[PDB]
């Protein structure tokens, strides 16, 4: 993996902000795109845009072959058995809501449990809150260990023979924890439950094999993995999808339409109502081709290297707290002892560096961490150790600067 | 309006299919895009992509200003009072489903009616079928007149003081009928109902003024109006949206998240769960700037000219039936007396011409028309009379060809 030649493919990295070279360390909020993806959307709209799944005219055939061709690329990318298990959606959030609406709301009764964890993103909390309220079921939380991991003993304790759904992140967007999904799926199935995996922050960064994980549902977003905004996937085991009703209704997902009653198409199109996200899905197939050509294992080793370098260099700073475990994905959430993380983020942007400050869509986790907000630097396949050095040098200067501001006002 | 200079802006028109200059007459299925739109998406991904609504870092601020800036462009484009009434969705189909889920399902009881028409597209049928089934309400159909228009007397007869929702197309994608929405909204409101307008085929082609129409909800799709795929709008009167609950749940549309209960953001963001369709919405704002610079009234006059020319030249062919009224939008659905419309579409594609054959997502309408399928040529701001002449000349040759095929087999 040559990081110079990879960075050359991402036009947006080559610019200055506030007079300094951009240092983009916010890929956990969204990733940047290589030319191969942007030029895929260009070539679609410049040469073969048309509506799909009619194939009476030549451009229509080419658009349809692009769109279903991309569905096959996703199937092979996550090792699904069939394209029937691959649904294109607008993003992870919509994919999880479809499961909560079509699966959970059809299958929960009073006394049933949905089990989640305290580290979940809101996309994998609020749909379950709503589904259990709609059905009179109960929502339970798997507790965390002190370093922000999950122990399988806690899983076994929380999940019971009344659990019907366990929903959990593959990778935490805040702690960087990689959760033991494969062993949790075994525990769910032993108790009679399905497991719903929020793979938004694992898919961009490491190989996904849904046959090895044995997850019942898996959700991911294109915009975090070098692909266009506005598109995502829901994977579900074919036997579950076949029994779920659609979450949305319209043209394209019907077979017969009478005045009062309609029948649906087969999978996957039963779950794709209306003209689909044609360009975006073709662009996501290009992003997959791009990542596969570098190699997901190479990208994960690069990210492990950056994350171990970041953790070490953060330990060199005084007065900085890092949250979560030592073994982790490519991100670091942290606070400076005496500075609000929003002020940290503002000062860093003045030195060209882009990070995030806030709750990162994990309010229950911030409460668990006993903080009201954090800052987060996150890394991807275009980032380098020199960019981490710029980060830690700017945090040091931030620390000194706010110290000096304090001291002047002290004197005053 | 200069059609040569407009066509110069659409790279995809300049190519051959099967050795003939492309003649794209399928813009009612999806429209083509000018350089100003495609280059808007390019410049987004090349220069300022980042996640929106944090604004701690410079690219994040620029993306957010692009995305909310586009929301304002849509507000002014349909003459909504506020950006709170403008929700970005994945397309008209999703917008109508949100109304059916958040409005109809919350407000229908046994004895309530939802009134639609026989000419509706499936996107504006199936969500209502499902909502009335979920609530035990009743679905009723406004009948059509023999030329495929709706009379207001039939509206008045069908809508009663038990009607709670009337849902109707602004423009039919099959008959080309422009429905009297403003007078139907008055009839709905007189009976205590709201009106839901499917504006997918009117918005690209004619000025929309939701204050003049007084529609309660109005839905449209970007990909039919020169903009990117995968994005649409739902407009709703602010007082209705404020009382509806969200249709999807997640990050971005919350204010507070506890373990079991959450509170929502204000409008419009209450209805936009998850990372939004950032590039596509910015591209749709570019499409609006593009259409406004030509002038929607100029585009509608061009389309009236093409439609009157097409209807006249179709009347010159023997053995061709055109469905719908004389006063119409820029499309013609038709059949050749002795040829299946799928064979018509195939032969035309061999001469470079792209049209559609099928039910056009209006099965109840095809049953009303007593046909199993039709062909449809549809026109937009890049099409010309010479392209209509090529169409009618190819239909003539199709007619002769199938006649001769018949005659050879007769002889044989």
């Amino acid at each position: 993996m040559n990081i110079t030649d990879i960075r050359e493919q991402f036009p947006i990295l080559h610019q200055q902000v506030n007079g300094h070279d951009l240092v983009y360390l916010d890929s956990a909020a969204t990733s940047q795109k290589p030319r191969a993806v942007i030029e895929t959307l260009d070539k679609y709209y410049n040469q073969y845009n048309s509506n799909v799944h009619r194939g009476v005219h030549t451009l229509g055939t080419r658009a349809t072959d692009g769109y279903e061709g991309a569905r096959e690329k996703v199937r092979k990318f996550i090792n699904a058995k069939s394209m029937a298990e691959i649904i294109f959606t607008k993003g992870t959030t919509t994919s999880l809501n479809m499961v909560a609406l079509s699966y959970a709301r059809a299958n929960l009764k009073p006394g049933d449990e949905v089990v989640i964890t305290y580290m979940e993103h809101h996309a994998n909390i609020i749909p379950w809150q709503q589904a259990v309220k709609a059905t009179g079921a109960t929502l339970k939380y798997i507790p965390l260990q002190e370093d922000g991991t999950i122990s399988l003993e806690d899983v076994r304790e929380t999940v019971t023979s009344n659990t019907k759904i366990v929903a959990v992140s593959h990778v935490s967007n805040v702690l960087g924890t990689v959760n033991p999904i494969k062993e949790m799926a075994k525990i769910a199935h032993d108790n009679g439950a399905v497991i719903v995996v929020d793979g938004a922050q694992s898919t961009p960064h490491m190989k996904i094999d849904v046959q090895d994980l044995d997850c019942d549902f898996f959700a991911l977003s294109s915009h975090k993995m070098c692909g266009p905004t506005g598109v995502g996937v829901l994977y579900g085991k074919k036997a579950l999808l076949e029994n779920m009703e659609p979450a949305e209704f319209g043209g394209e997902m019907i077979d017969f339409v009478g005045l009062y009653e309609s029948t649906w198409k087969e999978l996957p199109w039963k779950f794709e109502a209306g003209t689909p996200i044609i360009a975006g899905a073709i662009g996501l197939g290009a992003a997959i081709d791009f990542l596969e050509e570098i190699g997901l294992d190479e990208i994960s080793r690069h990210e492990h290297k950056l994350a171990a370098y970041a953790l070490e260099r953060f330990r060199q700073l005084d007065g900085v707290t890092v949250y979560g475990p030592e073994e982790r994905a490519g991100l670091v959430t942290f606070n400076l002892d005496d500075v609000h993380p929003h002020d940290v983020a503002t000062v860093l942007d003045a030195e060209g560096i882009a990070v995030r400050a806030g709750h990162h869509a994990a309010q229950p986790l911030m409460k668990w961490l006993d903080v009201t907000a954090t800052a987060r630097a996150s890394f991807y396949l275009y980032n380098t150790e020199e960019e981490i050095d710029k980060l830690v040098e700017a945090l040091q200067k931030t620390k000194e600067y706010f110290t000096n501001v304090f001291v002047d006002l002290e004197h005053h």
